[PDB]
């Protein structure tokens, strides 16, 4: 199936990729901190990204505040930013997410079985309609599926409407009630203008904005999915309703990915591959403009780690917008990590009213598709999908990250630290930088199996170790070796540079270094 | 003196490095967004501080949440990470920052003269005490000079406390009141267990983190000096009281700085420019493992654009701590763009009760070394200190910005859009790409003398122009323009990237170049 994911976070948190936020306080929910190691993965991950998108699309990136009064986020949503249905409990006051109780005290009776036939049927056609459901209505399944606190268990109260945002005042007294943005896209329609004057008023045009959102949850309880602040990064493309073409989708009409469409959900069949092409001409993805973004998408995640097998783009459906959704498949199930929405009718209309003025006097209200990317939730895919586990019974971790996203690239380990390897690692260290290839010096106690079993556990690509040999004899070599299958070759040292750069920057392969370099083995 | 702001501000405006948050609705206080280039500019800024600090020193970087629980920062300062006085106006209701208010009427009625000597005198006496005067003091200052709404005009209440901590609740409910964290450091405290084990244990180590930060400021009208939401860069040097020696002080002893000590403040002395080494030696700074970053810091600053005759070290004085704060001369006056503070009792001994076992079972409260930097306020220094206006009656603008820091390091002009030059623009481009440096394809409309006028605008380091004898003669040669003098050379349009890398990394001067390449002029 999945992940061992109990082994997983034990080596996430012994490690310090990530932790709870104040956990000598009792923790708070939905908050973590990330550690040395889990900056320098979001660091890599968030460049990526910005070559990925900003670089190769020249697109416009702005920095706007996460403060926000009330009046701007009203022509938004005081409501639908988001709200979630809110059951609270007559002693024990504990709040519950009314979609999540509903949902799973369904499938307690739905399996449950001294129970009907036609109650599964009945509760599957509840199940089916549960994220469009208004108020009363869901009060009332409430009360007719009895419905009462999971953890006991007094009974619940009528679920209201519960808003997400983090409520705040911005400046002295009370005049201007603030709001923590929820999401970063509204920033970016709020400086349209400026951006299509600074664009010279030209029509297809991208803002990016990369930066933390807030929101809200009622009982976060699920790692880093369920989080009350995150990275996001967001893309704001606008192009003229006339010509919805992308000259550079010819670049990624070639690909095969999972596509998830609509009617295949509502015709119970399953996510289906296909060639990115075919897609387009068959229908199932509207434009090439919006096909150009989701291959731009597909192809960034699996560069940054995630697995082909395990990745699709669910197209929802009446639940106004076409939206594909990026979702891969983790232990908690599918999860949304990058939404990518084609929009007719848009949020900037509501906000200024803005338009841009193609030649000849005509209004030009553009179409926009607003990729929008959870990192945390991208990062932490990351991790399920390249987390593995070695052979022997001293069962050994490894995170098989991509050497493009890896905490740092390479690990240089000299022998127990002697006067004689310093000049060796310095020349390698400098010579490394000079090739762009971040690096650690190892300088820890242990046994020289021991030491990269430590760096393969953060997941470093690969390792350069440096003995006597390689300061006494006469091609100066250390060995290189390989994280994923621990096989190594014995290079000249002040080649190394360039053969990891190569095999960091995938220009070579470690079967290519393994044919032209000798091999080594203890 | 200074700088014509008014002109300085109005070129960020229309090039919109920089603009007034939410501005189709009246604004917000203290709150701005940052445009494509003030964004290019930013980043550049935050890149180059993680060179100068982070790779530098090994640090280890951290990213914890801004959402801060009641609890954690009331072992802290829930009254000072801060609190200013405010006073009320019993209608017009409008707020006030005291400090402010009696400071500039005392200098209202300080320079107002029918009035006696010995008043300036009591005046001054109480100026030099403003910082530290308590509160009912303060509310008795304010009837002793009278002092009314300066706009006008009703009388005032006494001035109370104002914390500047924008409030929350994190979660359901309201048992769990929270604040936007007012500064970095805290959140590296918390994490000093972790951090140590990371560093399995051995005492000196940095800890850095660097992201936004709120101040809820009373009625902040400086503009980019005194705002609510600003990104900042903290470090957390960590040091055994026994061993307060940096190794690599030597590196920085040999530096000039003008230094304000306390003592030349307390005796109305001036700034005195002085050898960082003999700073140490004369007893001005105290140690070495201080010097060290106080010069680090005079490194950065001077390298990002920040001019040396109008930067100073300024160190406080009773008003613990022993910090230095690195100010910055602007059109506002002295400004504090870097603190620096050496402290022997911090704030994790009050968070966490943490300490390091140094062998021998003797357990150690470290000693640190807090640099905190306000990015915003650097920048803003870098747009005065960076400013200025070319020659004819067309007062042209450019700003000077250092290539490391500059949007894109290169601009790329081809003459009017021609399917001829395109080859030579994609072989430059990807060329360019190739040696990291920066630029930017000028698809504008205009002569080409208005061209590079709009490139200097926002202080484009380098340009390339490419014209029909590039494309039609047999060494294929484009013309090289530096920003600053405006002069031109000759060379081979393969050659270029290099020459482009080596002056942008200062490796080459132009003189140099001047001195290896044909000259051009038109
Ligand atoms: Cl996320
Ligand atoms: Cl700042």
């Amino acid at each position: 199936d999945i992940v061992d994911r109990a082994k997983m976070e034990d080596t996430l948190k012994r490690r310090f990729f990530y932790d709870q936020a104040f956990a000598i306080y009792g923790g708070v929910s939905g908050l973590y901190d990330f550690g040395p190691v889990g900056c320098a993965l979001k660091n890599n991950i968030i460049q990526t990204w910005r070559q990925h998108f900003i670089q190769e699309e020249q697109i416009l990136e702005i920095d706007c505040t996460m403060l926000t009064p009330e009046p701007v986020l009203k022509t938004s949503g005081h409501v639908d930013k988001f709200a979630d249905f809110m059951v609270k409990d007559v002693k024990n006051g504990e709040c519950f997410r009314a979609d999540h109780l509903l949902k799973a005290h369904l499938q307690k009776l739905m399996s449950d079985k001294k129970c009907s036939v036609e109650k599964k049927s009945e509760m599957e056609s509840v199940l089916a309609q549960l994220d469009n459901y208004g108020q009363q209505e869901l009060a009332d399944l409430f009360v007719n599926y009895n419905v009462k606190s999971p953890i006991t268990g007094n009974d619940l109260s009528p679920p209201v409407s519960f808003n997400l945002m983090f409520k705040t005042f911005i400046g002295p007294g009370g005049n201007m009630p603030g709001y923590l943005r929820p999401e970063t896209a509204q920033g970016i329609f709020l400086n349209f203008k400026r951006l299509l004057e600074f664009n010279q008023g030209k029509l297809p045009f991208a803002a990016a904005q990369i930066g933390n959102s807030f929101r809200n949850e009622i009982s976060p309880r699920s790692g880093l999915i369920r989080v009350r602040e995150f990275t996001m990064a967001e893309i704001e493309h606008f192009v003229d309703p006339s010509e919805k073409d992308h000259p550079k989708f010819q670049n990624v009409a070639d690909l095969h990915l999972y596509l998830y469409s609509a009617k295949a959900q509502v015709s119970g069949q399953s996510a289906r591959k296909m060639r990115l092409g075919d897609a387009v001409e068959q229908g199932v993805i509207n434009n090439t403009v919006l096909g150009y973004f989701i291959g731009r998408i597909y192809l960034y995640l699996t560069k940054v780690g995630i697995s082909p097998d395990k990745l699709r783009f669910r197209q929802h459906m009446e639940n106004a917008c076409d939206c594909w959704d990026a979702e891969s498949k983790t232990s908690y199930g599918w999860i949304e990590i990058v939404g990518c929405a084609d929009r007719s009718c848009y949020d900037l209309s509501c906000h200024a009213r803005r338009f841009q003025k193609t030649l000849y006097v005509e209004e030009v209200v553009p179409n926009v598709i607003e990729p929008s990317f959870r990192l945390g939730r991208i990062m932490y895919t990351v991790f399920e999908h390249t987390f593995h586990v070695r052979e022997g019974d001293e069962q050994r971790t490894f995170f098989s990250f991509p050497a493009v996203v890896a905490p740092f690239k390479c690990s240089v380990l000299p022998l127990s630290q002697n006067q004689e390897f310093m000049p060796f690692v310095k020349e390698l260290s400098e010579a490394l930088t000079r090739h762009g290839v971040s690096h650690k010096v190892d300088d820890s106690s242990g046994s020289i199996g021991r030491r990269y079993a430590r760096t393969d556990e953060i997941g470093v690509a690969f390792g350069v170790t440096i003995d006597f040999d390689t300061v006494n004899k006469t091609p100066h070599t250390a060995t290189l070796r390989d994280r994923d299958s621990m096989r190594q070759i014995r290079a000249e040292i002040s080649e190394l540079p360039s053969i990891v750069q190569d095999l960091a920057n995938g220009n070579i392969t470690w079967a290519d270094v393994e044919a032209r370099y000798p091999l080594f083995e203890g």
